[PDB]
């Protein structure tokens, strides 16, 4: 027992990450077979920034212009592309350590493990959810462009996030692995606003489930609810509205613990309207939505990879 | 910016974890040069546990009774003996993979990362803190045993902690790489009682100057204070007492932030006299104590592996 934000072992991905340097810009970038992904940004210099013409500037480049390194050893570039806001260099040798991977787009509350790099190098792992409005809460500093997030299913790694920029209110935002942006967020050099979030209610359900089988139960109330009621109270309290989908996807845990789902859901709506009074809940003095129900049943059953 | 529960990059320690298997008893070892770690009651079965004789256990057992599987591939044991609470067994093959290591044994407060492993195979990472009652509040099930924790630096792993056991509050407790205890455990299967834990003065102190860091301030006061005066309040609110050695460590970062050890000893008392009025702290409504003044200088200044 006991309850933890936990992230996939990083070893699959530790042995894909290299350095790409164009001019005097270094970032982070994934070796895959005979494909180096990384934004695409990197061809820029400090004067092309603020708004590039990435057509322009990619035109322009060739092969040779592109330092891609791997720990000590330099790869020889054999051909560039860019794709939105990815570019992917060809090299002439796959790399021996790549897993079996495909490349998802997640949806919004979905969770999934950031391998934090600089130069090529590993800093560390954590887990993060998709903020609603398409941020991460990440931690990176310069350099960390490139950085991945991924899910692991046994021994298939799924990349679903490329690391490109942090926004003013401090949270991070960047693409999937074909470069389309989660959110309407762009590649320069500029200010732009995160919209207002919202908490991710059934992931919120989720933890409350996790409590559950950890024993920690004392927000377990007498009431019941409807999703309409809930919804009435999720609103105030900026928590997404819960759907059908949601209700339907807690069955599991809800049937494994035995308290209906819509019994949790008047939980929850007890302790928006009443705080948790200076009490605790999986040692945390907040209500935790970066749990998806998957995440409570793979941690609560020892899912291995 | 930022700041997140990072752990280690878990690469080098996924190379190393195999399974042992003694009679039904499966549980996870550490496979380092020619030699596996793992915890000493593989030897048990469920009549021996409550009080095991293991000295009489283990001169009984012979080379060809242990079971020791890295990926599908049995390995050969040649040799066994006892250390303390960790049998190690030698096989007659050196681990490729085996990264450069030691073993450590910690104080109370510092961190590590823990690789969470089942039937030898990686579960997620985590960061975790030894409390000063020598457990750890992690996420072990049934079968987890043989995990171990690790921090690394550049490109040394040293390993300090090997888990064994779950105690009744559901926190956990285990050994060095000695196979000694931290804290007063033994292991055997039997209840046993945790001491009243406290909270980590110097890495709230640590985690209060990391927030400044990263723009959270409104916690800074107008007062400063003495670190007498401090433990008053300590005591009362079951700190560890501040000592002249914490005070000296915070100073780094004391002296990039500009704001005084005692100054930050006087908002940190304020918080606790007056909680934190529903406001929140790098996004944490309680004051955090499993970050060490090291892991906020690596993780703000970005050190890679
Ligand atoms: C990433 O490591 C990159 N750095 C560079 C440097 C030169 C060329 C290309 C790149 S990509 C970097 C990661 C950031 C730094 C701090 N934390 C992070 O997560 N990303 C950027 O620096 C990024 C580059 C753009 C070309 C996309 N820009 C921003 O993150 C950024 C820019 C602004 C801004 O511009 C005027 C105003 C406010 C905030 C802001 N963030
Ligand atoms: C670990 O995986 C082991 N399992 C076995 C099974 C058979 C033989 C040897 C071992 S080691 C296991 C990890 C636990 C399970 C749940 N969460 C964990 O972290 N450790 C144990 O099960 C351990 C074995 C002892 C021989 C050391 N025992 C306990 O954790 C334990 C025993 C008691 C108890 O006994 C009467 C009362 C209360 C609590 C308790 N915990």
């Amino acid at each position: 027992s006991g309850f933890r934000k936990m992230a996939f072992p990083s070893g699959k991905v530790e042995g894909c990450m290299v350095q790409v340097t164009c001019g005097t810009t270094t970032l982070n970038g994934l070796w895959l077979d005979d494909v180096v992904y990384c934004p695409r940004h990197v061809i820029c210099t400090s004067e092309d920034m603020l708004n590039p013409n990435y057509e322009d500037l990619l035109i322009r480049k060739s092969n040779h212009n592109f330092l891609v390194q791997a720990g000590n050893v330099q790869l020889r570039v054999i051909g560039h592309s860019m794709q939105n806001c990815v570019l992917k260099l060809k090299v002439d040798t796959a790399n021996p350590k790549t897993p079996k991977y495909k490349f998802v787009r997640i949806q919004p509350g979905q969770t999934f493990s950031v391998l934090a790099c600089y130069n090529g190098s590993p800093s560390g792992v954590y887990q993060c959810a998709m903020r609603p409005n398409f941020t991460i809460k990440g931690s990176f500093l310069n350099g960390s462009c490139g950085s991945v997030g991924f899910n692991i299913d046994y021994d298939c790694v799924s990349f679903c996030y490329m690391h490109h920029m942090e926004l003013p209110t401090g949270v991070h935002a960047g693409t999937d692995l074909e470069g389309n942006f989660y959110g309407p967020f762009v590649d320069r050099q500029t200010t732009q606003a995160a919209g207002t979030d919202t908490t991710i209610t059934v992931n919120v359900l989720a933890w409350l489930y996790a409590a559950v089988i950890n024993g920690d139960r004392w927000f377990l109330n007498r009431f019941t609810t409807t999703l309409n009621d809930f919804n009435l109270v999720a609103m105030k309290y900026n928590y997404e509205p819960l759907t059908q989908d949601h209700v339907d996807i807690l069955g599991p845990l809800s049937a494994q613990t035995g308290i209906a789902v819509l019994d949790m859901c008047a939980s929850l709506k007890e302790l928006l309207q009443n705080g948790m009074n200076g009490r605790t809940i999986l040692g945390s003095a907040l209500l935790e939505d970066e749990f998806t129900p998957f995440d409570v049943v793979r941690q609560c059953s020892g899912v291995t990879f």
